[PDB]
């Protein structure tokens, strides 16, 4: 809960065990609660858990290998990162806009999500230099991203859409601003600052990044696609 000063081992180990322990609540929980879910997003979390399940396993495999020796084939984070980006958003925003044709949200995550990883792979490619301008490029697509999506077809479909649509979208909205805004934000404070620069909260800082931008995503969708539908409380 705070700090910043542990030894390889240590903080490889303390990750690691929080991530399999972790991981393995969130899929035996999505995956027993699959059945716990509203009917119409039976589709819904079909393509949304396919594509954030293969994403999160295979992105969860790779950074693990990349901080275990330090040189990792980056071309798999890039292409799978770039071919679940636009899979998971079309797909999300496929089955939610279903409920009336289709989202065109796909086109402004299009864009954004491609300009992200463009920077992050020219940058990445060299990893000389682009950790203190990211607070920039990200904090400019960051901004632009949530200010067409306020103003996105969603509600336009017919006015005020239904209140599970609106669920769903203000709390994916809400997550998406919050961990995007947190990995700048716990990066810093292992890119200039840490301890003279160990690689070790690069890496966990990363993989908690990914992981809560994966793991996080489907546990909230669902939450409020469950607790919407029709759920009681409870915890
Ligand atoms: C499954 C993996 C996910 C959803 C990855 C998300 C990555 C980002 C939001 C990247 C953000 C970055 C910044 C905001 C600043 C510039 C550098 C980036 C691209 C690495």
């Amino acid at each position: 809960m705070g700090g910043g000063d542990l030894d390889a081992s240590d903080y490889t180990g303390v990750s690691f065990w929080l991530v399999t322990a972790a991981l393995l609540a969130s899929t035996v929980f999505f995956f027993v609660e699959r059945d716990r879910v509203s009917a119409k997003w039976k589709t819904s979390l079909t393509v949304s858990g396919l594509v954030t399940g293969i994403a999160f396993w295979h992105y969860m495999y790779m950074r693990g290998v990349w901080i275990e020796t330090g040189d990792s084939p980056t071309v798999f984070r890039y292409i799978d990162w770039l071919l679940t980006v636009p899979l998971l958003i079309c797909e999300f925003y496929l089955i939610l806009a279903a409920a009336t044709n289709v989202a065109g949200s796909l086109f402004k995550k299009l864009l954004v999500g491609s300009l992200v990883m463009l920077v992050f792979g020219y940058m990445g490619e060299a990893g000389i230099m682009a950790a203190w301008p990211a607070f920039i490029i990200g904090c400019l697509a960051w901004v632009y991203m949530i200010y067409e999506l306020w103003a996105g077809e969603g509600k336009s479909a017919c006015n005020t859409a239904s209140p599970a649509v609106q669920s769903a979208y203000n709390t994916m909205m809400y997550i998406i601003i919050f961990g995007w805004a947190i990995y700048p934000v716990g990066y810093f404070t292992g890119y200039l600052m840490g301890d003279g620069g160990s690689a070790l909260n690069l890496n966990l800082i990363y993989n908690l990044a990914d992981f809560v931008n994966k793991i996080l995503f489907g546990l909230i969708i669902w939450n409020v696609a469950v607790k919407e539908s029709s759920n009681a409380p409870g915890g």
